[PDB]
């Protein structure tokens, strides 16, 4: 009954959002293995903006995550059906705002939500100094 | 063999120090159940400086972190004589920088080492703007 779920994302400077977006993943099924993939620094700074934290930072942070069991670190930037089937993948966990169809057309797609958490955020709150 | 370990602290804008410092507890011993206090905000505020995160927020980052076994919060804010056996602790963990002689006296307090990794860290390297 142990089902594979693979979450990936840049997960730079991880905050409550983040967390709360693993634990999901993780509690989509009674028994879970939650695999995390974590963006390589190159390729998150060439396909997205930037990157504050390493690729060693982002991913020694989610090793403290309760609901983090494992970590593909570095991983690929797109999922493919080999990867898939590499890792035995049952479900890709992340938020929808398209590039999941094929995996909702293969029922492997999971949609886990966002969350005013950010560390972006709390130093708002800080600077009403 | 399970041994209680109780680690007391503000744990305000977790991060990676706290994380490493909460893994360390952990791992005093093979057996063990890591408890974590959190000191209320009315506290914190009056003996130390200020807070930024407010005792849930602070609580439920805990929550994710996965060395954390059980929660108290808010805690005291001194551990007393009776909050040990109240709460069958047998050893408390904190850093050391004398509050602990009693607990040194007893053979019930465990060092825990800080490590450069905060939140306010992380913004110098963004505002190299």
């Amino acid at each position: 009954k142990n089902v594979v779920i693979y979450a990936d994302g840049v997960y730079d400077m991880l905050h409550l959002g983040h967390m709360k977006q693993l634990e999901q993943a993780k509690k989509l099924f009674e028994n879970t293995t939650l695999i995390v993939g974590v963006t390589s620094d190159n390729e998150t700074k060439l396909f997205k903006g930037q990157v504050v934290q390493t690729l060693e930072e982002r991913t020694e942070t989610l090793k403290h995550i309760r609901w983090v069991d494992e970590i593909i670190s570095p991983c690929p930037w797109v999922v493919t059906p080999e990867f898939l089937e590499k890792y035995k993948i049952d479900y890709v966990a992340h938020d929808d705002i398209d590039i999941y169809a094929w995996l909702k057309r293969a029922g492997k797609f999971k949609a886990t939500q966002r969350t005013g958490v950010s560390t972006t955020d709390l130093i708002v709150r800080i600077l009403k100094n």
